[PDB]
């Protein structure tokens, strides 16, 4: 697109304020992420789009504070993978990268959102600007339709499938917040108590893993965005959400830039946290809520 993308980008800056062009030029490095003409009108945000003050929230996520191009994006994520800040102070991305040459494939995650890099380094004068496939920040999956597509979740949703755990969380009819363990979470598991960590992935033991699962999932008429976790375990003492058979008691604190959740006797870093959905909220986190009471 290209053409179309960007002058589309700067319309709706025009509907929504105008402000967001102001923090644009004020930056030293700015690398923008257009969303492609078709990406703005299949993503039917007719509902948001007419919220001036979201609209400004999420044009802001699609903008970089930083200098990035492919090499870039690729030389970031080589060690680990690099959280990139966006004007946006409530919203980072981050990228992934396969291939090489005319078959590189770049992907980016943000906003609950995955979207793919249809057309990359156009040229800028403090940066670049990408055209993605997508809107960032409107969630075009349930957290079930999230869970299948974010390799990050593989092992959550896996487990969730012994015990058709996951099958409720395609419903429209209620919101979920899940608090989703990592791979590297899991694995970490493993290293723990590798013969408990075989079992949660064995049909046989579909009510344990099963049982596991409920205790990361609450369910009511509302999500819980982690600041509204930090909120309420700040104004109150700490956080009760429902579960599906009970409850969930946790406490969410500010700590460096990053969330984190006290839960028993643990302390878990939330390392995605709000990642939207078109039923609820998911918050990936460091490791999952297990004590070795649920081992032996
Ligand atoms: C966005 O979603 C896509 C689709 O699930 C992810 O693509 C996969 O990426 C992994 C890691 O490179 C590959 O092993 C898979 O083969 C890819 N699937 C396909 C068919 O494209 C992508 O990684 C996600 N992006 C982010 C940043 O999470």
């Amino acid at each position: 697109a290209e053409n179309g993308a960007l002058r589309k980008f700067y319309e709706v800056i025009m509907d929504n304020g105008g402000a967001v062009l102001d923090d644009i030029n004020s930056l030293t490095e700015v690398t923008i992420l257009a969303p492609s003409n078709e990406a703005w009108n299949s993503s039917n945000i007719n509902n948001v789009l007419r919220d001036r003050n979201k609209m400004r929230q999420i044009l802001n996520m699609h903008i970089i504070k930083d200098r990035l191009n492919v090499d870039k994006i690729r030389q970031k994520n080589a060690n680990l993978i690099a959280q990139v800040p966006t004007v946006n102070n409530n919203t980072f991305l981050y990228f992934n990268v396969r291939g090489e040459g005319s078959d590189t494939v770049i992907t980016v995650e943000g906003g609950g959102v995955n979207a793919t890099v249809i057309q990359a380094d156009v040229a800028q004068t403090n940066g670049y600007v990408h055209i993605i496939d997508h809107v960032l920040g409107v969630p075009y999956t349930t957290v079930l339709g999230k869970l299948e597509s974010d390799p990050m979740m593989s092992d959550t949703y896996k487990m969730g499938k012994f015990s058709h755990f996951n099958d409720q969380l395609n419903n429209t009819q209620r919101r979920f917040t899940y608090f989703v363990p990592r791979d590297k979470g899991w694995q970490k598991t493993e290293l723990d108590y590798p013969s408990a960590h075989k079992k949660l992935f064995m049909a046989d033991f579909s009510y344990h893993s099963k049982s596991i699962l409920e205790r990361h999932l609450a369910i009511s008429d509302k999500e819980y965005t982690m600041k509204d976790l930090v909120k309420f375990s700040q104004e109150s003492g700490s956080v009760i959400l429902p579960t599906f058979r009970d409850s969930l008691s946790i406490r969410v604190e500010e700590e460096a830039g990053r969330y984190v959740i006290i839960w028993n006797y643990k302390k878990i870093n939330v390392y995605r946290p709000d990642v939207e959905c078109t039923n609820g909220i998911i918050h990936v986190i460091d490791y999952p809520l297990l004590e070795e009471k649920d081992v032996v």
